[PDB]
Protein backbone atom coordinates (compact mmCIF):
# COMPACT_ATOMS: atom_id res chain seq x y z
CA UNK A 1 0.00 0.00 0.00
CA UNK A 2 1.49 3.49 0.85
CA UNK A 3 5.22 4.08 0.55
CA UNK A 4 5.19 6.99 3.71
CA UNK A 5 3.77 7.59 6.68
CA UNK A 6 3.27 10.55 8.68
CA UNK A 7 4.59 11.57 12.25
CA UNK A 8 4.29 14.76 14.43
CA UNK A 9 7.81 16.11 15.53
CA UNK A 10 7.98 19.29 17.79
CA UNK A 11 5.71 21.50 15.75
CA UNK A 12 5.86 20.24 12.17
CA UNK A 13 4.50 17.01 10.39
CA UNK A 14 7.31 14.82 8.87
CA UNK A 15 5.67 12.62 6.15
CA UNK A 16 8.40 9.92 5.53
CA UNK A 17 9.49 6.67 3.34
CA UNK A 18 8.51 4.10 5.53
CA UNK A 19 12.38 3.07 5.85
CA UNK A 20 12.79 5.72 8.09
CA UNK A 21 12.24 4.89 11.57
CA UNK A 22 12.22 6.46 15.35
CA UNK A 23 12.43 10.32 14.15
CA UNK A 24 13.72 12.48 16.64
CA UNK A 25 14.08 16.49 16.92
CA UNK A 26 17.68 17.51 16.82
CA UNK A 27 16.62 21.05 17.71
CA UNK A 28 20.35 22.30 18.20
CA UNK A 29 21.35 21.83 15.72
CA UNK A 30 19.04 22.88 13.48
CA UNK A 31 16.92 24.65 13.46
CA UNK A 32 16.14 24.14 9.97
CA UNK A 33 13.43 21.63 10.13
CA UNK A 34 15.57 18.55 10.89
CA UNK A 35 15.32 14.87 12.61
CA UNK A 36 17.36 12.08 13.12
CA UNK A 37 15.94 8.60 12.46
CA UNK A 38 16.91 4.99 12.13
CA UNK A 39 16.81 3.86 8.34
CA UNK A 40 16.52 -0.04 7.82
CA UNK A 41 17.43 -0.63 4.59
CA UNK A 42 20.64 0.50 5.26
CA UNK A 43 20.92 -0.62 8.94
CA UNK A 44 22.14 2.97 9.91
CA UNK A 45 21.11 6.03 11.63
CA UNK A 46 20.09 9.22 9.54
CA UNK A 47 19.15 12.82 9.41
CA UNK A 48 16.14 13.88 7.48
CA UNK A 49 15.56 17.70 6.92
CA UNK A 50 12.10 19.06 5.47
CA UNK A 51 12.06 21.97 3.24
CA UNK A 52 8.23 23.24 3.50
CA UNK A 53 6.87 25.09 0.45
CA UNK A 54 10.80 25.81 -1.06
CA UNK A 55 8.95 27.99 -3.73
CA UNK A 56 7.32 30.34 -1.70
CA UNK A 57 9.61 32.84 -2.49
CA UNK A 58 12.55 33.65 -4.32
CA UNK A 59 14.92 33.60 -1.22
CA UNK A 60 13.73 30.14 -0.29
CA UNK A 61 13.43 28.79 -3.84
CA UNK A 62 17.17 29.88 -4.87
CA UNK A 63 18.83 28.32 -2.24
CA UNK A 64 16.54 25.12 -2.35
CA UNK A 65 17.36 24.89 -6.32
CA UNK A 66 21.17 25.56 -5.99
CA UNK A 67 21.63 23.50 -2.87
CA UNK A 68 19.67 20.58 -4.30
CA UNK A 69 21.83 20.74 -8.20
CA UNK A 70 24.98 20.99 -6.17
CA UNK A 71 24.19 18.49 -3.12
CA UNK A 72 24.37 16.00 -6.53
CA UNK A 73 27.37 17.00 -8.22
CA UNK A 74 29.78 17.79 -5.26
CA UNK A 75 32.03 14.78 -4.17
CA UNK A 76 34.42 15.10 -1.00
CA UNK A 77 34.09 13.74 2.52
CA UNK A 78 34.03 17.28 3.96
CA UNK A 79 30.87 18.17 2.05
CA UNK A 80 27.61 17.16 3.42
CA UNK A 81 26.78 13.65 0.52
CA UNK A 82 23.22 13.14 -0.21
CA UNK A 83 22.00 9.60 0.80
CA UNK A 84 18.00 10.14 0.05
CA UNK A 85 15.66 12.72 -1.70
CA UNK A 86 11.74 12.68 -2.01
CA UNK A 87 8.70 14.32 -1.66
CA UNK A 88 5.49 12.76 -0.10
CA UNK A 89 3.32 13.92 -2.81
CA UNK A 90 2.62 12.53 -6.68
CA UNK A 91 1.83 14.71 -8.80
CA UNK A 92 3.73 18.89 -9.85
CA UNK A 93 0.13 20.23 -8.64
CA UNK A 94 0.28 18.08 -5.62
CA UNK A 95 3.98 18.95 -4.74
CA UNK A 96 4.53 20.77 -1.02
CA UNK A 97 7.56 19.46 0.39
CA UNK A 98 11.18 18.32 -0.21
CA UNK A 99 12.67 15.58 1.75
CA UNK A 100 16.65 16.10 2.09
CA UNK A 101 18.53 12.74 3.80
CA UNK A 102 22.43 12.38 4.70
CA UNK A 103 24.62 10.45 7.37
CA UNK A 104 23.60 11.60 11.35
CA UNK A 105 26.24 13.23 12.80
CA UNK A 106 26.80 14.03 16.11
CA UNK A 107 26.96 17.85 17.11
CA UNK A 108 27.09 21.35 15.39
CA UNK A 109 30.53 23.06 15.45
CA UNK A 110 29.00 25.75 17.94
CA UNK A 111 28.42 22.64 21.25
CA UNK A 112 32.50 21.93 19.76
CA UNK A 113 33.64 25.41 20.48
CA UNK A 114 32.13 25.92 23.96
CA UNK A 115 34.16 22.55 24.39
CA UNK A 116 38.19 23.25 25.62
CA UNK A 117 39.98 21.25 23.38
CA UNK A 118 43.49 20.03 22.45
CA UNK A 119 45.88 21.04 19.69
CA UNK A 120 45.41 17.63 17.98
CA UNK A 121 41.66 18.19 17.54
CA UNK A 122 41.73 21.73 16.73
CA UNK A 123 44.17 21.36 13.86
CA UNK A 124 42.21 18.44 12.61
CA UNK A 125 39.24 20.29 12.92
CA UNK A 126 40.48 23.43 11.19
CA UNK A 127 42.25 21.12 8.11
CA UNK A 128 38.99 19.28 7.45
CA UNK A 129 37.10 22.90 6.98
CA UNK A 130 40.31 24.17 4.52
CA UNK A 131 40.09 20.57 2.93
CA UNK A 132 36.48 21.42 1.99
CA UNK A 133 36.48 24.75 0.98
CA UNK A 134 39.42 24.14 -1.44
CA UNK A 135 37.06 21.25 -2.70
CA UNK A 136 34.25 24.03 -3.12
CA UNK A 137 36.43 26.49 -4.79
CA UNK A 138 38.17 23.76 -6.81
CA UNK A 139 34.29 23.75 -8.10
CA UNK A 140 34.11 27.32 -8.73
CA UNK A 141 32.36 27.46 -5.41
CA UNK A 142 33.36 30.47 -3.26
CA UNK A 143 31.03 30.18 0.04
CA UNK A 144 31.05 33.52 1.61
CA UNK A 145 28.86 31.98 4.48
CA UNK A 146 30.93 29.97 6.24
CA UNK A 147 29.49 29.70 9.94
CA UNK A 148 29.59 27.22 12.89
CA UNK A 149 25.93 26.59 12.70
CA UNK A 150 26.14 24.85 8.93
CA UNK A 151 29.24 22.57 10.17
CA UNK A 152 28.21 19.28 11.74
CA UNK A 153 31.11 17.13 13.50
CA UNK A 154 31.01 13.23 14.60
CA UNK A 155 32.50 11.74 17.79
CA UNK A 156 35.67 10.30 15.98
CA UNK A 157 36.18 14.23 14.98
CA UNK A 158 35.36 14.10 11.60
CA UNK A 159 33.70 17.26 9.94
CA UNK A 160 31.40 18.17 7.32
CA UNK A 161 30.31 21.54 6.03
CA UNK A 162 26.39 21.53 5.59
CA UNK A 163 26.04 24.46 2.69
CA UNK A 164 27.03 25.81 -0.47
CA UNK A 165 26.92 29.83 0.93
CA UNK A 166 25.67 32.96 -0.80
CA UNK A 167 24.09 33.32 -4.62
CA UNK A 168 26.61 33.65 -7.04
CA UNK A 169 26.08 36.93 -9.12
CA UNK A 170 23.14 37.81 -7.10
CA UNK A 171 21.29 39.10 -5.50
CA UNK A 172 19.53 39.00 -1.69
CA UNK A 173 15.75 39.42 -1.11
CA UNK A 174 13.31 39.94 1.84
CA UNK A 175 12.04 37.48 4.35
CA UNK A 176 8.46 37.87 6.12
CA UNK A 177 9.81 35.59 8.73
CA UNK A 178 10.69 35.23 12.47
CA UNK A 179 14.63 34.12 12.20
CA UNK A 180 17.43 36.14 12.30
CA UNK A 181 21.07 35.75 9.69
CA UNK A 182 24.13 35.50 11.47
CA UNK A 183 26.68 37.90 9.94
CA UNK A 184 29.67 37.33 12.27
CA UNK A 185 31.64 35.20 10.41
CA UNK A 186 31.94 37.30 6.88
CA UNK A 187 34.49 38.80 5.43
CA UNK A 188 35.17 42.29 5.37
CA UNK A 189 34.39 42.26 1.54
CA UNK A 190 31.23 40.69 2.31
CA UNK A 191 30.78 43.56 4.95
CA UNK A 192 31.74 46.48 2.67
CA UNK A 193 30.26 45.17 -0.69
CA UNK A 194 33.83 44.72 -1.99
CA UNK A 195 34.08 41.88 -4.61
CA UNK A 196 36.29 38.67 -3.66
CA UNK A 197 38.61 35.48 -4.30
CA UNK A 198 39.08 32.23 -2.63
CA UNK A 199 40.75 33.68 0.24
CA UNK A 200 37.01 35.46 1.45
CA UNK A 201 36.71 32.16 3.24
CA UNK A 202 39.88 32.10 5.45
CA UNK A 203 38.26 34.72 7.13
CA UNK A 204 35.64 32.82 8.16
CA UNK A 205 37.88 29.58 9.44
CA UNK A 206 39.63 32.59 11.34
CA UNK A 207 36.88 33.91 13.39
CA UNK A 208 35.75 30.53 13.69
CA UNK A 209 39.53 29.06 15.07
CA UNK A 210 39.44 32.57 17.08
CA UNK A 211 36.25 31.98 18.72
CA UNK A 212 37.44 28.03 19.84
CA UNK A 213 40.24 29.62 21.40
CA UNK A 214 38.46 32.74 22.72
CA UNK A 215 34.80 30.95 23.60
CA UNK A 216 33.25 34.28 22.69
CA UNK A 217 32.00 35.45 18.96
CA UNK A 218 35.15 37.73 18.10
CA UNK A 219 33.14 40.55 15.67
CA UNK A 220 29.77 40.63 16.99
CA UNK A 221 26.86 43.37 16.11
CA UNK A 222 22.98 44.36 15.88
CA UNK A 223 24.32 44.81 11.83
CA UNK A 224 27.81 45.74 9.80
CA UNK A 225 27.87 48.94 11.71
CA UNK A 226 28.55 47.68 14.84
CA UNK A 227 30.09 44.45 13.75
CA UNK A 228 32.84 46.42 11.17
CA UNK A 229 33.01 48.52 14.56
CA UNK A 230 34.22 45.06 16.12
CA UNK A 231 36.66 44.62 13.60
CA UNK A 232 38.53 47.88 13.57
CA UNK A 233 38.59 47.83 17.24
CA UNK A 234 40.65 44.22 17.69
CA UNK A 235 42.72 44.29 14.11
CA UNK A 236 42.47 48.11 13.83
CA UNK A 237 42.00 50.40 10.87
CA UNK A 238 43.00 49.26 7.67
CA UNK A 239 46.28 50.43 5.53
CA UNK A 240 46.02 52.77 2.22
CA UNK A 241 45.91 50.21 -0.53
CA UNK A 242 43.05 48.61 0.90
CA UNK A 243 40.83 51.84 1.54
CA UNK A 244 41.76 52.78 -2.36
CA UNK A 245 39.82 49.53 -3.36
CA UNK A 246 36.29 50.39 -1.68
CA UNK A 247 33.67 52.39 -3.78
CA UNK A 248 33.42 56.32 -3.31
CA UNK A 249 30.72 55.98 -0.86
CA UNK A 250 31.64 52.94 1.52
CA UNK A 251 35.38 54.28 1.37
CA UNK A 252 34.20 57.91 2.93
CA UNK A 253 32.17 56.06 5.57
CA UNK A 254 35.17 53.49 6.99
CA UNK A 255 37.85 56.17 6.55
CA UNK A 256 35.61 58.91 8.17
CA UNK A 257 35.47 56.09 11.79
CA UNK A 258 37.11 56.58 14.05
CA UNK A 259 41.08 55.14 13.68
CA UNK A 260 42.24 52.79 15.92
CA UNK A 261 46.08 51.14 16.24
CA UNK A 262 44.98 47.54 16.68
CA UNK A 263 45.69 45.17 19.62
CA UNK A 264 48.27 42.74 18.73
CA UNK A 265 47.63 38.61 18.32
CA UNK A 266 49.10 38.05 21.78
CA UNK A 267 47.36 40.71 23.00
CA UNK A 268 44.13 39.44 21.14
CA UNK A 269 44.79 36.07 22.19
CA UNK A 270 47.17 35.62 25.40
CA UNK A 271 49.03 32.99 26.55
CA UNK A 272 46.81 31.59 29.11
CA UNK A 273 43.91 30.70 25.79
CA UNK A 274 46.57 27.79 25.01
CA UNK A 275 48.15 25.14 27.21
CA UNK A 276 51.33 25.66 28.92
CA UNK A 277 52.15 22.39 30.47
CA UNK A 278 54.29 21.22 27.69
CA UNK A 279 56.95 21.66 25.41
CA UNK A 280 54.75 20.40 22.37
CA UNK A 281 51.99 22.81 23.72
CA UNK A 282 54.14 25.73 23.75
CA UNK A 283 54.88 25.58 20.39
CA UNK A 284 51.67 24.50 19.03
CA UNK A 285 49.93 27.83 20.68
CA UNK A 286 52.87 29.82 19.03
CA UNK A 287 52.09 28.27 15.61
CA UNK A 288 48.12 28.61 16.24
CA UNK A 289 48.74 31.99 16.98
CA UNK A 290 50.63 32.68 14.16
CA UNK A 291 47.91 31.22 11.71
CA UNK A 292 45.03 33.11 13.48
CA UNK A 293 47.24 36.65 12.54
CA UNK A 294 47.41 35.50 8.69
CA UNK A 295 43.36 34.66 8.93
CA UNK A 296 42.27 37.24 10.80
CA UNK A 297 43.78 40.13 8.03
CA UNK A 298 41.11 42.76 7.17
CA UNK A 299 42.69 43.67 3.64
CA UNK A 300 42.31 40.28 1.36
CA UNK A 301 45.63 41.27 -0.64
CA UNK A 302 47.62 40.54 2.52
CA UNK A 303 45.03 37.51 3.64
CA UNK A 304 46.82 34.13 3.46
CA UNK A 305 45.45 31.82 0.97
CA UNK A 306 43.54 28.32 1.49
CA UNK A 307 46.43 26.73 -0.44
CA UNK A 308 49.24 28.34 2.06
CA UNK A 309 46.97 27.45 4.87
CA UNK A 310 47.21 24.15 4.57
CA UNK A 311 50.95 23.84 4.32
CA UNK A 312 50.79 26.05 7.50
CA UNK A 313 53.15 24.18 10.60
CA UNK A 314 49.83 24.36 12.55
CA UNK A 315 47.71 22.46 9.97
CA UNK A 316 50.09 20.70 7.43
CA UNK A 317 50.58 17.27 10.02
CA UNK A 318 47.30 16.05 8.87
CA UNK A 319 48.65 16.08 5.08
CA UNK A 320 47.79 12.25 4.13
CA UNK A 321 49.60 10.50 0.99
CA UNK A 322 47.61 7.82 -1.14
CA UNK A 323 44.38 9.86 -0.07
CA UNK A 324 42.93 11.41 -3.00
CA UNK A 325 40.90 11.41 -4.72
CA UNK A 326 37.98 9.62 -3.04
CA UNK A 327 37.71 5.74 -1.80
CA UNK A 328 33.48 5.25 -2.34
CA UNK A 329 33.49 6.19 -6.30
CA UNK A 330 22.91 27.04 -13.94
CA UNK A 331 20.45 28.91 -12.93
CA UNK A 332 21.00 32.90 -10.96
CA UNK A 333 18.22 34.34 -13.10
CA UNK A 334 14.48 35.56 -11.74
CA UNK A 335 12.11 32.79 -11.75
CA UNK A 336 8.22 33.20 -10.24
CA UNK A 337 6.42 30.60 -7.61
CA UNK A 338 5.01 28.25 -10.65
CA UNK A 339 8.51 28.03 -12.23
CA UNK A 340 10.65 27.59 -9.23
CA UNK A 341 7.87 24.91 -7.74
CA UNK A 342 8.32 22.84 -11.26
CA UNK A 343 12.10 22.96 -11.43
CA UNK A 344 12.91 21.90 -8.19
CA UNK A 345 10.08 19.41 -8.83
CA UNK A 346 11.89 17.83 -11.51
CA UNK A 347 14.85 18.01 -9.61
CA UNK A 348 13.59 16.11 -6.86
CA UNK A 349 12.47 13.63 -9.45
CA UNK A 350 16.15 13.86 -11.88
C1 LIG B 1 20.61 16.72 3.62
C2 LIG B 1 20.69 17.51 4.92
C3 LIG B 1 20.13 16.97 6.05
C4 LIG B 1 20.21 17.72 7.23
C5 LIG B 1 20.88 18.91 7.26
N1 LIG B 1 20.94 19.63 8.47
C6 LIG B 1 21.56 19.06 9.63
O1 LIG B 1 21.58 19.73 10.67
N2 LIG B 1 22.14 17.76 9.57
C7 LIG B 1 22.67 17.12 10.69
C8 LIG B 1 23.30 15.92 10.72
N3 LIG B 1 23.58 15.68 12.00
N4 LIG B 1 23.17 16.70 12.77
C9 LIG B 1 23.24 16.81 14.10
C10 LIG B 1 23.54 18.03 14.73
C11 LIG B 1 23.53 18.13 16.11
C12 LIG B 1 23.26 17.02 16.90
C13 LIG B 1 22.95 15.81 16.31
C14 LIG B 1 22.65 14.59 17.11
O2 LIG B 1 22.17 14.66 18.22
N5 LIG B 1 22.95 13.34 16.51
C15 LIG B 1 22.74 12.02 17.06
C16 LIG B 1 21.51 11.64 17.64
C17 LIG B 1 21.34 10.33 18.08
N6 LIG B 1 22.34 9.42 17.92
C18 LIG B 1 23.51 9.75 17.32
C19 LIG B 1 24.61 8.70 17.16
C20 LIG B 1 23.73 11.06 16.88
C21 LIG B 1 22.94 15.72 14.90
C22 LIG B 1 22.57 17.56 11.99
C23 LIG B 1 21.42 19.49 6.08
C24 LIG B 1 21.33 18.76 4.93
Amino acid sequence: DNQFYSVEVGDSTFTVLKRYQNLKPIGSGAQGIVCAAYDAVLDRNVAIKKLSRPFQNQTHAKRAYRELVLMKCVNHKNIISLLNVFTPQKTLEEFQDVYLVMELMDANLCQVIQMELDHERMSYLLYQMLCGIKHLHSAGIIHRDLKPSNIVVKSDCTLKILDFGLARTAGTSFMMTPYVVTRYYRAPEVILGMGYKENVDIWSVGCIMGEMVRHKILFPGRDYIDQWNKVIEQLGTPCPEFMKKLQPTVRNYVENRPKYAGLTFPKLFPDSLFPADSEHNKLKASQARDLLSKMLVIDPAKRISVDDALQHPYINVWYDPAEVEAPPPLDEREHTIEEWKELIYKEVMN
